[PDB]
């Protein structure tokens, strides 16, 4: 049994792959029977387990010539040593090691047994000391390094979670559904692209729903869709449970994002549900549908390539059926139980009898 502390650079009131590794993975642990500790950023607008402890919130900087927009003020300082000199901690993992970021200042306060995951192409850059910069010290003080894609770890799902969610009232449709799920204001997840590749999905299927998960301004969206707008149906940003529901009850999961630097973990959701994936032919997502044999990938910010791919998918019942078969094979290897043992031996590697992590 453990004391693990973990630091996640990001508030909770936002929905992020960082944030759902970090509360799933301390979940899992306490489930194990660890004590598990978790400091971010102030998250007021969700509820959240009592092992949270706020860091405070990242205030605005006032003048010009920054090199961040938002600064951590000397109360979360205060609060950094506070929480390590009280949790008596066997490992500290820390998410995410940017600088500026709650993370960075939770590794210049720390030394001991520490463990760092690096979920992104940015920050898994910083295993390089020549982009450490003047920041090596503190750098230096990381024993153990995970990569999600040093050693490579893939971030975990609950594949039950999502492959027993109960079906939505309505759900499946017969005039079918495709999915998509994320802040769809955001160029970078594609709505565009999608919503392009609307009028000939239409054509083909004239009943068709467009489901979408997550957080935008839907009037803005429906009057980008013009006369396509009643083909749109918004569930706002649902809760985890209604979130599984909702992937279950797709015929289809469009990954449409432009670019990125994650791992696509929204596609092993999918994959976990049961429902065929179509998405973006970007590195991370070829990934995990194994070169495209547990789902169909499409070229990038092609909306006629798009289209051509979703028809597809629903029109052929073989293929569809055959993309969720090799998918559900393939998720089984991102599930908690097998993630999470090759995680704790890392915090065994750093870890050791009678050693803590203490101040600096
Ligand atoms: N419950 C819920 N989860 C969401 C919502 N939007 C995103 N997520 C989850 O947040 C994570 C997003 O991961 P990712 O695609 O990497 O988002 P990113 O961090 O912004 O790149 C996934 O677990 C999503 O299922 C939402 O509206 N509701």
């Amino acid at each position: 049994a453990m004391r693990i502390g973990m630091v996640c650079p990001y508030s909770f009131d936002v929905p992020g792959g960082v944030q759902s590794h970090v509360l799933q993975l301390a979940e899992v642990l306490r489930d194990a029977g660890h004590e598990v500790s978790v400091l971010a950023p102030a998250s007021p607008h969700v509820k959240l387990p009592d092992y949270v402890v706020s860091g405070g919130k990242a205030v605005p900087i006032p003048y010009n010539g920054s090199v961040a927009r938002l600064r951590f003020g000397p109360a979360t300082h205060r609060k950094v040593k506070k929480w390590i000199a009280e949790g008596d901690f066997d490992v500290l993992h820390i998410h995410e090691p940017n600088a500026p970021s709650l993370s960075m200042l939770a590794l210049q306060a720390a030394e001991g047994p520490i463990v760092a995951t690096f979920h992104t192409s940015t920050t898994k850059s910083l295993t390089l000391s020549v982009f450490q910069g003047i920041l090596r010290p503190y750098h230096e003080k990381i024993i153990g390094r995970i990569a999600v894609s040093a050693v490579e770890i893939p971030n975990g799902v609950d594949v039950a979670s999502f492959a027993d969610a109960p079906l939505l009232d309505g759900y499946p449709r017969e005039g079918r559904t495709v999915l998509f799920l994320g802040r769809y204001d955001e160029p970078r997840k594609g709505m565009a692209v999608l919503l392009a590749a609307l009028p000939k999905l239409v054509a083909r299927f004239p009943d068709v729903e467009i489901l979408i998960v997550g957080r935008g301004d839907e009037d803005e969206l429906r009057e980008q869709a013009g006369d396509l707008a009643g083909h749109l149906r918004f569930l706002g940003q649902v809760d985890d449970a209604t979130k599984a529901s909702a992937m279950r009850s797709a015929d289809v999961y469009c990954a449409p994002h432009l670019g990125g630097e994650s791992f696509g973990i929204v596609l092993v959701e999918a994959m976990a549900a049961g429902t065929a994936v179509v998405a973006s032919d970007l590195d991370a997502f070829r990934r995990v549908l194994a070169d495209g044999d547990a789902g169909r990938l499409v070229p990038v910010d092609d909306a006629d390539g798009m289209a051509a791919a979703l028809i597809g998918i629903l029109e052929d019942d073989q293929l569809r059926a055959g993309y969720v078969a090799r998918a559900s094979e393939r998720v089984h290897r991102y599930d908690w139980s097998v993630v999470s043992a090759q995680i704790m031996r890392v915090y065994e590697t750093v870890s050791g009898a009678g050693i803590k992590v203490q101040v600096s």
